[PDB]
């Protein structure tokens, strides 16, 4: 992979060395030492286990067992059991009662309607438990080490052959807050949504301790009533109104081996490694200057930030510089460098750069001088 | 308590030399220097002082005072003045109206009944500040050192003897989400529950603040009215639902001293301490080959790991090896840091994440390991 | 500006040299070599840009064109197309119909009255999102360099001169919680209020993405229907209650010259910073022992806190010790409160215990001391 720098690692005189590394997914750290096998890490998966159901919202329902009882002026109010029982969808109103629909005084008559409601069609909401976020860091010799890691359990150990023992001590950062953020499962498809966004919809909608079904008007009406009889309807599906309102939301991928496992997008995890004393060899990188290619242009990851591929064909193993400013000057960088240690391992090798560019219009600048690439990018 | 090892700590050619702990309670580090006396440093407590109270959700409920206004037909709507008070919970209908109950014409007659709530019991509901959780880290020389950290105030100086100045730098992780959780008092109990969940409850309710009761509807009914009359009925007392709600729910303790402190069992502080610079030594730990029990047996933890407890028969100083299994490769993860034996026929504790579904965990190696079935839903 | 200790660096046999420092805002640190120039770090400021908005809540507002439909006994219910428009307040119910009014027998009519619903001014909300906050770090050589951070984006590297490439791991801590807060925009003011308040709040709101007014009642008023007209009364302005509540809340500033930018004052940015392999100067600071003043009064941050200045007149550089009695029972959310130079303040914040303490700043005849009341 990606060999660490002299500032990256450091060796006391006594006790052990302390090297610090930021991991990011699609990348990995390598470590050398004299008469030693080179030790390659990297950030394999970040991940969330059976995330709690929090809430089901309704986008299609359906009503059955229509139920009416009326009643003529001076008879009382009318009732149904099913007014009492749960599934149903009740309206209470009063209609116009005379001497035409056999009533002998004319005058308002109570009357109510009972449906039984079932929800066809639902879409899922899953609540992110940030210190149960996973994430496997893998280390393996020029023997493999699969290390599994949890936000509560940071703190790792393992052995290595050569190196000895060793301990990691690991943070998460996410590049969504899921304070703010749901898991939103429909059918196939998975999404993450603002909070507050879901919460606002005006569908049906159950808790996770399934109790019963919510605020059921929205997808039903009672239609004015006649003598002794009403009309209740289910509303159309709402499906096509949520998934165009889905369009601006970003996916979420369930893994491949378990597919019950959400994997984040992106995010990276910063370890410091604890070694027993070594001395290690670190490398130094140049800033490239030439010859800078688009793989992949600049693309929108859909939590804020644009992703872009880059190949570099001439010369050198070099940190490439990324600036994004509203001028072409290039005088002010007015934006974030998510990604660390941009770096080009070989001549010919593309690599992954992801910005966090001003709201606005920007101007992302990669390279210098003559060489230098740059991208019009739109944020809002 | 448990001795630092060679990698745990760094000194420099110049400056200081750093120490790198993670100390969760229960638990204790101790740091050892040539000529120089042992310094222990552990995790006392870790606490939450005076969370602030969101809403009190009522179970109990109760009317007195009940009011009735009526009306004729051609008269009007019926009005309370008890209508534009607060503290009521009021109903509005009509009855049928006819000779029989004093009115000329027969049609419906407005009618509008109020009755004063109050409520006998009450559930409340606290959010906890993350940035102002407290954790009091205690170092003692071979003098006592009391520290007294918040997650803000991470950066803490002391000064020790023979060790002189020293700056811890710290990090607190908690075992639960606060973002997702509330701590719920019920009486003299005390729970941690989701948002969501206290938030669903089809109970009345009220706000931090104070303000009025809501959605008083729950715990009331309004009979068919009468002539003349409604019968305003306040449901039953609704503890039994909601602690059986609550029996899936990890109890919170208070404090055995300030009885202001919520005590969090679980969740791990980590900590960096900057010494000045002197020369340290660092133990070595082998993994534990022979000889374990089992004296407490692997139980939930309430936050969605297991917790046992193991005594060691023969292995001396030792490492304790701890898998969680579907030929064993662990598809679990370790939430204990240094599972550490000092000395033989003394427990340790071990706290452990297995993956949903059904899982063996394996505690050691060769013949003389353990093992044990777990199920996870 | 303050240099930093011995042990907040370490210098390794190989590889690089390592110096860990907490950086506060209104704060500098420096760091200093032999035969190399000074480097200043200091943490400029922490800020939000654009944080999407949650919610409209509405303290004042607007009726107009009410319009009604009647109808007699046995005639049917009343409608108005109005009803289904989402921009109406409508209201359902009976009027006495007679001989009076029209209707040929005595009965309940059916009545609808329909007010369109507008908010003349209205409160934002705006949730933080936490990984998405950013400090900026600023480095100058005794050529000045300007550092973006993002929650996100913890690590940085910079290149100055003598002293090389330099790797900047930081984290960054906050003095108020956003997972339980908004911050609420009146007019030309913004301030964090408490989630839970804000939702409870008995006001019409609206949704972040727009749509429509919900809970309209809240702010509008229907008289008792008379033969054949209902009256519609908009409530007064409701900014008064809203601000009267906001009092006991702390204020944010909006900076200014961009200002959809919001600057979060306080929370501290914990940093390691990574050089190649030097020789670094450490200070030591002795104990302040005498002669402290305070200019300024210990206040209330808002965020429960309290803050204060203090000024020695004889200590030179020193470290000032500061405690919160009934051994102290609280904690200091300052980081190295020390006193650079003499005759200039130094900023001490201290989180006191619930209930009346005593503030200890110093020792000896010279300490100072402070009654403080935290309810």
């Amino acid at each position: 992979c990606i060999g660490i720098t002299d500032r990256d690692f450091i060796e006391g005189v006594h006790g052990g060395t302390w090297v610090s590394a930021t991991l990011e997914q699609d990348k990995c750290v390598t470590v050398m030492a004299p008469d030693k096998p080179s030790l390659d890490i990297s950030l394999e998966t970040v991940a969330i286990d059976r995330p709690a159901e929090v809430r089901k919202v309704c986008y299609n329902a359906v009503l059955t067992h229509v139920k009416i009882n009326d009643k003529c002026p001076s008879t009382g109010e009318a009732h149904l059991a099913e007014e009492n029982e749960g599934d149903n969808a009740c309206k209470r109103t009063y209609s116009d009662r005379g001497w035409g629909n056999g009533c002998g005084l004319f005058g308002k008559g109570s009357i109510v309607a009972c449906a039984k409601f079932t929800c066809a069609k639902s879409m899922s909401l899953f609540e992110v438990d940030q210190t149960k976020i996973q994430y496997v860091i893998r280390a393996q010799l020029h023997d493999i080490k699969t290390l599994k890691f949890d936000a509560l359990s940071g703190s790792q150990e393992v052995e290595f052959i050569g190196y000895g023992k060793a301990t990691l001590e690991c943070q998460v950062q996410t590049a969504v807050d899921f304070g703010n953020s749901y898991i939103a499962e429909m059918e196939t498809e998975s999404w993450i949504v603002d909070r507050q966004w879901a919460q606002d919809l005006t569908l049906p909608w159950q808790s996770g301790s399934g109790g019963v079904w919510r605020e059921m008007h929205h997808l039903v009406e009672f239609e004015p009533p006649h003598a002794a009889t009403i009309r209740v309807l289910a509303l159309g599906n709402q499906e096509g109104s949520l998934k165009t309102a889905l369009t601006g939301a970003m996916r979420v991928t369930k893994d491949t081996n378990d597919n019950n496992l959400y994997k984040l997008h992106g995010g990276h995890v910063s370890c410091r490694v604890k070694l027993s004393a070594l001395t290690l060899k670190g490398t130094s990188y140049k800033i490239c200057t030439d010859k800078m290619f688009f793989v992949k242009n600049p693309t929108d990851t859909g939590h804020g930030t644009v992703v872009m591929q880059v190949k570099v064909s001439k010369g050198a193993p070099c940190r490439i510089p990324v600036i994004v400013a509203d001028d072409l000057t290039a005088a002010i960088n007015k934006g974030i460098l998510v990604t660390v240690n941009p770096i080009a391992s070989t001549n010919d090798d593309e690599v992954l750069i992801e910005v966090n560019p001003p709201f606005g219009d920007s101007y992302i600048i990669v390279g210098r001088g003559d060489s230098r690439l740059t991208y019009q990018w739109h944020k809002e």
